[PDB]
């Protein structure tokens, strides 16, 4: 019965997240997407959690689920201890290694991290939102889904 | 049925891995420490072999196995697609990551990193056997059966 | 025929930024330092301002030339019928944000970005460490042009 | 007569800054902590309850003494008659923003800066890390001094 | 007349380096290829085969030529009228060693680099890595022209 | 009462490593020059000649004295009576690699390590890139003192 959590804000979901999402979902039996809420972005929690429902239907040990506060909490509330997180850079490494230890010592929470794929290398949340508001293509990028969506909230 | 493999050299092993082989057996189902073969050394492969197993007796579901060559094909001859590794710096991220994304695309093998264990952020089994030559003191950095086998090759 | 685009905020600019201006400018036929402005945000220098600076410390390139924008940088690069961007480094950090933004600007519209290393003697100035500095009275005169300096002080008194 | 200066905003300290005290006043013969108050940014702790904490951590430091200030560092330094700033770090990250403002108090007023290796135990606090897990109930009290843990969890309620 | 030279060993010519030779042509006006040649290490092919499968991956790009070398880059930059290395990068640990030597370079003989990021795609290709996977039956025949993969099961049989 | 040492194989001195021993020499009583001797592989310089380049350049220094050793760094420390290595730094990787090696100094002996960053203008000088840089006769003379410059080029000579 093993299991992880992939934590994010995924405002919205890329391809990006998906990747690890599949990937966490291959090698865990179960899977569990946490959706912060932290109460100023472009989705709400229910678009975005839909979203990402939408994007992973082809996986069936993953759920998505919305939550606040400790995320070591949330881990193990639900029987887990285990987190899967992706990786950019060496700079990513290093502010998420601070987390990452700071969670294991609180919690017993052991954090997996698994380097992006190459195509994805350079896709964040925050650069494609700000891209496709000056009019960049970004289909490429995202969940077909996630892309009307996109569009849809800036015209 | 989930697994991982751990590799390295282990020359010796230290309790930095034996940490990194703890968190893997408690997050998947099968564990494999896969030896390197590689004929500069001071142990040889039976030794490092029955070092680790000597010191990972309370972990039921790992296994220690010796190997030569691709990394990818002893994983996918038993059956399994991903690695664990432990990391201490940004630094080893990005060399790192240059051999899972190779990994990945050569054979679909998946690479997850680890973070050491703040109290073994220092350790690496070169700079033991150095230390140790010169008479500094490692009995903390080292499962206490290495340690008497490493004061044995110096002696 | 060739050419390339150096953009940044330039508030204001530096000896740094002159610096890459500099190199640019000896491999390109033709440089356009590109202003970038936030029209929601005022930095401490008005675009006319900041071009005036710049221009005073390029008068000696004269395949240089200044201009403001806003926006996508690729946007700005490829209406003037070039694909190049040319950026200083500092550091390895430097690398992997920049890096980011290069990929994405070459996915989107096939610009390609090279980056410069800073010289060793600016390494250390930005525009926002020269103008906190500059705010609690620190000594900046030796890591900005002659065309920036007095008038930095003159914004901050 | 050597010493050095520990600067920061130890909102509040952790042991990871006691720590460096610590190895500062074993090399040098006075070691300043001087207290940052931001009038903008207003932490958890006021100035004078962030001084007696650090003030109960470091009893044992006779060589160490604790003030407050304001503005630029080096003024702060240079004004106690040293030219030596001590600083723990934690990543190479760390060493990067560090370092470019190391040069630049060097360039501006000749003080020099030393960093020290946090110790492995604590490499992972920060002031900042340690209330946001409190904040939300989780358990930081083996990387806080003890004095600082129980004023942490009135500031809280 | 720009020009840029693009230096390595190119044992073998992998897609990386073709990305970066293509960018560097787009650019310049004149691009050199400046493969090492190398007393004591012989890697897996001689300099002609490395020039000859450079020339064939390169066979669209008119304005590049492919030329070896031997000691010091600067002089070999500096002896062909040009004043530009082209170098790609990987990392930001890339960048640091790559930091160094740009600067020396500079120092030493006025010559600058330009350094380009790596397409995605070909981030995690290295001549050693390609080798080595391919030493061992491993599949790297989408990371290397063409030309070069059927050279490369040549020289392992 | 105070004091630290530098360490370094100085095979040979660079004005980088003159300048961290000038920081050091002003904020500790009392410096040691250590020079690293690998009995197994000779350097460039003997261990007299390198001695002899750094006294020569640190004549300035009355609180400096140079000595040689071998083996463990913090075995050299402990037995003159001190527990403080001072190290120049110039990037992020080196903090790394140095970190692991200060840690594992503070965990075997006590002994801290205090690093600073270069001067700018030394940043990318090295023992073994002006060596290699002098060897295929690229000009290093800015970046050695005297002592050093043309008992180098008569080595390589
Ligand atoms: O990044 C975090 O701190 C975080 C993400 C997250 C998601 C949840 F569903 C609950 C708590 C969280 N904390
Ligand atoms: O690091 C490697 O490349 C490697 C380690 C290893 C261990 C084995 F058992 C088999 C192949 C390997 N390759
Ligand atoms: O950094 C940018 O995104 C940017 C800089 C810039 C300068 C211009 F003139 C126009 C658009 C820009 N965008
Ligand atoms: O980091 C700073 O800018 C800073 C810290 C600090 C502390 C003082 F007590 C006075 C000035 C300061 N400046
Ligand atoms: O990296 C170098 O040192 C180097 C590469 C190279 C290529 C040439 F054709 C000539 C000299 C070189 N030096
Ligand atoms: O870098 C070292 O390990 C080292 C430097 C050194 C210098 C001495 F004089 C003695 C031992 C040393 N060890
Ligand atoms: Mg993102
Ligand atoms: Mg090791
Ligand atoms: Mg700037
Ligand atoms: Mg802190
Ligand atoms: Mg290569
Ligand atoms: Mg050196």
């Amino acid at each position: 019965m093993t299991g992880a959590v992939c934590p994010g804000s995924f405002d919205p979901v890329t391809l990006g997240h998906l990747d690890v999402f599949e990937r966490a979902a291959a090698q865990f039996d179960e899977v569990i997407v946490a959706v912060l809420i932290n109460p100023a972005g472009m989705f709400t929690v229910d678009e975005r959690i839909e979203m990402i429902r939408e994007s992973t239907a082809d996986l069936p040990n993953l759920r998505v689920e919305s939550g606040q506060g400790l995320l070591v909490d949330f881990v193990r509330e639900r029987g887990l201890n285990a987190i899967v997180k992706g990786l950019r850079t060496g700079t990513d490494f290093e502010y998420e290694l601070q987390m990452a230890q700071m969670n294991k010592h609180i919690a017993g929470v052991d954090t997996f991290f698994v380097a992006t794929a190459p195509a994805y290398s350079f896709v964040s949340s925050s650069l494609a939102k700000e891209v496709a508001t000056y009019g960049g293509d970004v289909s490429a990028l995202l969940p077909a889904s996630v892309h009307q969506r996109l569009l849809g909230k800036l015209r």
